[PDB]
C-alpha cells in the first residue's frame, strides 16, 4: 500500500511503502517518491546567480550557505561560489595518511563501477576522460583486470562483490534455467529476486556481519547518474551511528553504446565524455566534504567489448536436424539443453557430434562442461548445462536464421580474449601512490575490499596477499600452508627377485648392483628441485625418489607421481629411446612390490597405455636413460593423449628451455572426476586401469619455471621468476582438435594454449602447495601463483 510518504526519508538505509534504492525495482515506492526523492528542477550545477540563494525545496541540488552543512550542495557549488579549484585541476599530491573528519573510524571506500569498459579506453587518456585519467595516474592502476566466464555483466558484478567464480555464487549468467527449481532467471522480470539464485555471501553482508555499515551497491536504472552521485555524497554527512564505511556506484555505461556502434566506433567519446563528468561530481563533491584525501576509491568495470555483427552468425539449424527440440542461450557463448523432458529423441552425444570440426574455420567449438579448459572454473553448477559452445571471439551462434543490423559489439567470450579485459584504477590513502601493477583477475578484489575495511573475508577464491603490492598499508600478512604429510625418503632395499609385475626390460648391462650410492640424493635436489618441495597438505603416504636426471614425490595410494622435478638447460639435447628399450618398464628396488604398479594390467586395457611423467628423451646419459623407464615413473595414457604429451616432452620442453635459459618443470596427475577444480578423495574416482587400482587421471599438468631475467639460466636465478602452467585433459579422442589428423607441429600447442593455467589452479586440483623454498618474498610468490600465461 503506498499511500504513506516519503517525507524526510528519501534514500534511508532501512508492506510499508519504500523510499530507497531499488524501490522503482520492486514497484514499491510511496506515491510522493518520485515528487520528493527525484527532483530534477534546474538541473545538477550550481550557476553564478544561484549562489547565496533563498533555499527552495523544489531544487534537485541547491546553492544556498546551508547546503554544506545539510549535506546537499551541488557538487559543483564551491567551485562556482566559493571560487575554489575543481579536483581534477589541483596537482597530484601524495596521501600519506587518510585525512578524515572528526569522528571517522576508518577511511570509507567508494566502489565507482561502469558496465561495458573496455581497458583499451583508457588509451584515450585526459582529452577524453581527465577525472578518471589522474585517479588512474595519481594512484594505483594496472593495465588491464581480466574479468571472469560468461563476461557478462551480472556474474562479473556479483563476482567483484562475492570474490566467487559464478559457479560458486550461482548468477552463472544473465539468464539461466535451474532444472531443480525448474525455473528460468532473467534480466527482465521478477524471478531475478528470488533470493535462492544469489550464493555467496557479498561484500555489503559481510561488512553488516561485522558491524560496518554499507551503503546500498545496486541503483534502479531510472535514477540518474548524478542523483546516484549526491545521494552517496549526503550518505557520507550521517551521523556515525547512520553512516556507512562502504558505497557503491553503478553506471550502465559504456555498454549499449559499445553494443550499438562498437568498441572503437567515433561515437563511444560521448559515453567515456559524460562517464568522466560524473566521477568529477564525485570528486569535486569529496572535496567540498573535505574527504578527497580521506575516501578510497574504486574505479572498475565488469568486461570488455568486441567486434560483433549480424553477417558473423553461426546456426545450429547447419549443423543438427532437429533445432526445435533443444533450447539454445544464444550469443558469444552457447549453452544447449532439451527443450521439453522426458523427450527420448534428444541425444547430447549425437549433438556434439553434430557440432564437431564440420568445416575447416568453423567458428565455435563444442564442450561437454566437464572438458572446458579449467581456467574457465566453469562446470559445478546445476545451472551450466552439460553442452557449451565457446564462441570464436567476434562471432555469434544462434539456433536458426529466423531489416538492418543495429549492433556493432557484444561481449561474453572467453575472459582471456583481450578485447574482453577492463579496468581497475585504485586511488586513495590505502592504495599506493603512482603505482602501476600487473593484470590482475577481478576475484581477487573482495580480500582487497575487506582489507580496505578491516573484514575478515568470507571463503573464496581469491588468493588472500596476491595483491598485497597494491596497497600502502596491509592489514593482511599471509601464512603459508602447514605440511600434512611428511615425505618417506625409502632407500634401496628391494632385490629384482622380488618383484612379479609382468614388466620387462633388457637391464642386465645396468650397475645397479655394484653402485653403493644407487639412488642417494647426491646432487639431484640442487639441480631438479629449485623451490622446495612441494607440501602435500592432505593426508597420505608417499615417497621422495632421488635420480639423476628428476626428483619425485611418488604416492603408494595412487601407485604413481603426485609430483615430478627435473631442470633442462638452455643447451640440453634430446636423444632417442634405443629399440631394444621401446617397451622397457623396470621395478623399483625403493618401492615395495605392493605399492607398485603392474605391466599386465595395461596388457590387459585394451583402451589404455602408459606414458613418463620424466621423458627418456631428456636423459643426460644412456645410463641415465634406464632410470626413466622406473615403474614409479609411469602414468596411464590413452594412445590419443599420448601423441599430445610426447610431442610435448620430446619438442616443446626443449623449445621452451631453449627460449627460457633453461626450464625447471613439475608435472603431475590430476583427479577430478565431479569438475568442482578440487583434488578428488578416493571415493570420487571413477576409472581404474582395468582390473587394478591404478587411478586414471582426468587431466594432467606441468608447472614450466625460470628466471624473468632471462639472461640468467633457470637453476641460477637471483630475482623474480617466470612462470607458465597448463592442466591438460586426459582424453581418449582429440576431437577437441580439429586439425589432429596432421602432425603434432600443427596443433598440439594450440591446444596446450587453451588450456594455460595459474599454479594456484593446479594447487586446488592437486592439494599441493608449490615454490615454498625461494628467495622471494611469500606475498610475490602468492601473486607468481596467480599468474595466467594468456598468448594473447
Ligand atoms: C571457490 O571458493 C568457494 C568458497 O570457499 C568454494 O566453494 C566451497 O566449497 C566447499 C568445499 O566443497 C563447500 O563446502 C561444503 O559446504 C557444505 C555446506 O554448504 C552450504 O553452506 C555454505 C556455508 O553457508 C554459510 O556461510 C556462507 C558464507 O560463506 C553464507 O553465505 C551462508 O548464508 C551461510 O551462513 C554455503 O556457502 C553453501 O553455498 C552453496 O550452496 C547454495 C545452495 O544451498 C548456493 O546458493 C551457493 O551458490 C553455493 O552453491 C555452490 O556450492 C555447492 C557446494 O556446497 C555446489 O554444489 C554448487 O554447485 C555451487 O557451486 C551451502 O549453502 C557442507 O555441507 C560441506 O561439508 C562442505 O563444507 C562450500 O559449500 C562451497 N561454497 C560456495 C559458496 O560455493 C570453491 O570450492 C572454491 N573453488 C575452487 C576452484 O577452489
Ligand atoms: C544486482 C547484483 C549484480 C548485485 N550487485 C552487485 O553485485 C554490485 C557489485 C559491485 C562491485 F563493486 F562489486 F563491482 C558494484 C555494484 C553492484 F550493484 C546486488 O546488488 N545484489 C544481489 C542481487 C539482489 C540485490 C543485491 C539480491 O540480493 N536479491 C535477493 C535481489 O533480488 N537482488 C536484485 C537483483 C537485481 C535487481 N535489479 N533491480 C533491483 C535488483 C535486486
Ligand atoms: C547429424 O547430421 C546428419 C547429417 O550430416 C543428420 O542425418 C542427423 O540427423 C544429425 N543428427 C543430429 C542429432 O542433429
Ligand atoms: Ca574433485
Ligand atoms: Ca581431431
Ligand atoms: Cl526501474
Ligand atoms: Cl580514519
Ligand atoms: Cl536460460
Ligand atoms: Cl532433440
Ligand atoms: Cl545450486
Ligand atoms: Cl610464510
Ligand atoms: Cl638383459
Ligand atoms: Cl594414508
Ligand atoms: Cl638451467
Ligand atoms: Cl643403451
Ligand atoms: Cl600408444
Ligand atoms: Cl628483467
Ligand atoms: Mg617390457
Ligand atoms: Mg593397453
Ligand atoms: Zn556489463
Ligand atoms: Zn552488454
Amino acid at each position: 500500500n503506498i499511500s504513506g510518504s516519503c517525507k524526510g526519508r528519501c534514500f534511508e538505509l532501512q508492506p510499508d511503502c519504500r523510499c530507497d534504492n531499488l524501490c522503482k525495482s520492486y514497484t514499491s515506492c510511496c506515491h510522493d517518491f518520485d515528487e520528493l526523492c527525484l527532483k530534477t528542477a534546474r538541473g545538477w550545477e550550481c550557476t553564478k546567480d544561484r549562489c547565496g540563494e533563498v533555499r527552495n525545496e523544489e531544487n534537485a541540488c541547491h546553492c544556498s550557505e546551508d547546503c554544506l552543512a545539510r549535506g546537499d550542495c551541488c557538487t559543483n557549488y564551491q567551485v562556482v561560489c566559493k571560487g575554489e579549484s575543481h579536483w581534477v585541476d589541483d596537482d597530484c599530491e601524495e596521501i600519506k595518511a587518510a585525512e578524515c573528519p572528526a569522528g571517522f573510524v576508518r577511511p570509507p571506500l567508494i566502489i565507482f563501477s561502469v558496465d561495458g569498459f573496455r581497458a583499451s579506453y583508457m588509451k584515450k587518456g585526459s582529452k577524453v576522460m581527465p577525472n578518471i585519467e589522474k585517479l588512474r595516474s595519481c594512484g594505483t592502476h594496472s593495465p588491464y583486470m581480466r574479468p571472469v566466464y560468461p563476461t557478462k555483466t551480472f556474474p562479473n558484478l556479483y563476482t567483484l562483490a562475492t570474490g566467487l567464480y559464478p559457479e560458486s555464487h550461482g548468477i552463472v549468467g544473465n539468464s539461466m534455467y535451474d532444472p531443480v527449481f525448474d525455473a528460468t532467471f532473467h534480466l527482465r522480470g521478477r524471478e531475478k529476486f528470488n533470493h535462492r539464485w544469489w550464493g555467496g555471501q557479498p561484500l555489503w553482508i559481510t561488512a553488516t556481519k561485522q558491524g560496518v555499515k554499507a551503503g546500498t551497491f545496486f541503483w534502479s536504472v531510472v535514477i540518474p547518474h548524478e542523483r546516484r552521485i549526491l545521494t552517496i555524497l549526503q550518505w557520507l554527512t550521517l551521523p556515525d551511528h547512520e553512516r556507512p564505511s562502504v558505497y557503491a556506484f553503478y553506471s550502465e555505461q559504456p555498454d549499449f553504446s559499445g553494443h550499438k556502434y562498437g568498441p572503437f566506433g567515433p561515437e563511444m567519446t560521448n559515453p567515456l565524455r559524460e562517464i568522466d563528468k560524473i566521477v568529477g561530481q564525485l570528486m569535486d563533491g569529496l572535496k567540498q566534504l573535505k574527504l578527497h584525501r580521506c575516501v578510497n576509491v574504486i574505479f572498475v568495470g565488469d568486461h570488455g567489448m568486441e567486434d560483433v555483427t549480424c553477417d558473423r552468425t553461426e546456426f545450429l539449424s547447419n549443423y543438427l536436424t532437429n533445432v526445435d527440440d533443444i533450447t539454445l542461450v544464444p550469443g558469444t557463448l552457447g549453452r544447449i539443453r532439451s527443450k521439453f523432458s522426458n523427450n527420448a529423441k534428444y541425444d547430447p552425444k549425437a549433438i556434439i557430434a553434430n557440432l564437431t570440426c564440420k568445416k575447416p574455420d568453423q567458428h565455435f567449438k563444442p564442450y561437454l562442461k566437464q572438458h572446458l579448459p579449467k581456467r574457465l572454473h566453469y562446470a559445478n553448477n546445476r545451472r551450466i548445462e552439460d553442452i557449451h559452445l565457446l564462441v570464436e571471439r567476434r562471432w555469434h551462434v544462434a539456433r536458426k536464421p529466423l531489416g538492418k543490423c543495429f549492433f556493432q559489439g557484444d561481449h561474453g567470450f572467453d575472459n582471456k580474449v583481450n578485447s574482453m579485459q577492463t579496468v581497475f584504477v585504485g586511488y586513495g590513502p590505502t592504495f599506493k601512490y603512482k603505482t602501476k601493477v600487473p593484470p590482475f583477475e577481478n576475484i581477487e578484489l573482495y580480500n582487497v575490499m575487506c582489507d580496505l575495511l578491516g573484514l575478515k573475508p568470507a571463503p573464496n577464491n581469491g588468493t588472500h596477499g596476491s595483491l598485497n603490492h597494491l596497497l600502502r598499508t596491509n592489514t593482511f600478512r599471509p601464512t603459508m600452508p602447514e605440511e600434512v604429510t611428511r615425505p618417506n625418503y625409502p632407500g634401496i632395499m628391494y632385490l629384482q627377485s622380488d618383484f612379479d609385475l609382468g614388466c620387462t626390460c633388457d637391464d642386465k648391462n645396468k650397475l645397479d648392483e655394484l653402485n653403493k650410492r644407487l639412488h642417494t640424493k647426491g646432487s639431484t635436489e640442487e639441480r631438479h628441485l629449485l623451490y622446495g618441495r612441494p607440501a602435500v597438505l592432505y593426508r597420505t603416504r608417499y615417497d621422495i625418489l632421488y635420480h639423476t636426471d628428476f626428483e619425485s614425490g611418488y604416492s603408494e595410494i595412487f601407485l604413481m607421481p603426485l609430483w615430478t622435478s627435473y631442470t633442462v638447460s638452455k643447451q640440453a639435447e634430446v636423444s632417442s629411446v634405443p629399440d631394444h628399450l621401446t617397451s622397457c618398464v623396470r621395478p623399483d628396488v625403493r618401492v615395495s612390490p605392493s605399492f607398485s604398479q603392474n605391466c599386465l594390467a595395461y596388457k590387459n586395457d585394451k583402451q589404455m597405455s602408459y606414458g613418463f611423467l620424466f621423458p627418456p628423451y631428456l636423459s643426460s646419459s644412456p645410463e641415465a636413460k634406464y632410470d626413466a623407464f622406473l615403474v614409479t615413473n609411469m602414468v596411464p595414457m590413452y594412445p590419443a593423449f599420448k601423441r599430445v604429451w610426447n610431442y610435448f616432452q620430446r619438442v616443446l620442453v626443449k623449445k621452451y628451455a631453449s627460449e627460457r635459459n633453461g626450464v625447471n618443470v613439475i608435472s603431475g596427475p590430476i583427479f577430478d572426476y565431479d569438475y568442482d577444480g578440487l583434488h578428488d578423495t578416493e571415493d570420487k574416482i571413477k576409472q581404474y586401469v582395468e582390473g587394478s587400482s591404478i587411478p586414471v587421471p582426468t587431466h594432467y599438468y606441468s608447472i614450466i619455471t625460470s628466471c624473468l631475467d632471462f639472461t640468467q639460466p633457470a637453476d641460477k636465478c637471483d630475482g623474480p621468476l617466470s612462470v607458465s602452467s597448463f592442466i591438460l585433459p586426459h582424453r581418449p579422442d582429440n576431437e577437441e582438435s580439429c586439425n589432429s589428423s596432421e602432425d603434432e607441429s600443427k596443433w598440439v600447442e594450440e591446444l596446450m594454449k587453451m588450456h594455460t593455467a595459474r599454479v594456484r589452479d593446479i594447487e586446488h586440483l592437486t592439494s599441493l602447495d608449490f615454490f615454498r623454498k625461494t628467495s622471494r618474498s611469500y606475498p610475490e610468490i602468492l601473486t607468481l601463483k596467480t599468474y595466467l600465461h594468456t598468448y594473447e
